[PDB]
Parts: structure tokens; C-alpha cells; sequence
């Protein structure tokens, strides 16, 4: 009866990811970054996610991860901005960077 195994959208409950899918990119699953507007994000990297809607085509502009292009990842249910999908890189080619405090963790 694990209580901390699934991540859901904090706004609506959409199933998004799993603790088992956390990915230590450069040795840590947690990365703290700012966008050009100075907004701080505490980002968890996941090998896999579901329930998102990836918006538009990838961009390398101001990418926080060397060699990856990003696409905005909304909650596919409620449209909450949950993070980014990264692609175009190497080992791995793709991953998800999700904003920790926009998810809720709970039982399967
Ligand atoms: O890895 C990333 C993804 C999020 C982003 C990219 C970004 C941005 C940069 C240029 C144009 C538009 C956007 N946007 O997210 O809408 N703002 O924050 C950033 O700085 N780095
Ligand atoms: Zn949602």
C-alpha cells in the first residue's frame, strides 16, 4: 500500500507520472532553473510521462539542457502548465522536465 508512487496534476487529478520514472539527468532528478522572465522553476526529470499535451514544435531557444529542444507540456485535462518535453539530444534522446510543485504525489 505505497502512498507515494503516482504523480497527478495538482489542479485536476490527471495521471501524469510515477516515482519509478524519475531520471537522474547529470546525477540529480531535481534541477532549479529560471526563464528569461526570471521565474524560478524546481524541475523534476522523468524518463516517461502521460496525460500531457505537447504544444507546437521544439525550440532550442534558452534550453536549460545542453543539446535538447523543448516543447511546452500542458496537463492534457485542465491545461495547467506542468513543464516541458525535451527531445533532439543524446542518451537519452528525450525526457520530461516537470514543475515539482504543480504535481501531487499519492497512491497508485
Ligand atoms: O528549457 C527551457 C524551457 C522553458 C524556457 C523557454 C522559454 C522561452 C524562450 C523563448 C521564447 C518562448 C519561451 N517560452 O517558454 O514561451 N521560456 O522558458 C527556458 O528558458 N528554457
Ligand atoms: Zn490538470
Amino acid at each position: 500500500a505505497p502512498g507515494a508512487s503516482i504523480f497527478r496534476c495538482r489542479q485536476c487529478g490527471q495521471t501524469i507520472s510515477r516515482r519509478d520514472w524519475l531520471l537522474p539527468m547529470g546525477g540529480d532528478h531535481e534541477h532549479v532553473v529560471f526563464n528569461p522572465a526570471g521565474m524560478i522553476f524546481r524541475v523534476w526529470c522523468f524518463s516517461l510521462a502521460q496525460g500531457l499535451r505537447l504544444i507546437g514544435a521544439p525550440s532550442g531557444e534558452f534550453s536549460w539542457f545542453k543539446g535538447y529542444d523543448w516543447t511546452i507540456a500542458l496537463c492534457g485535462q485542465c491545461g495547467s502548465h506542468l513543464g516541458w518535453h525535451y527531445e533532439g539530444g543524446s542518451q537519452p534522446q528525450t525526457f520530461f522536465g516537470l514543475i515539482k510543485d504543480r504535481l501531487a504525489e499519492g497512491p497508485a
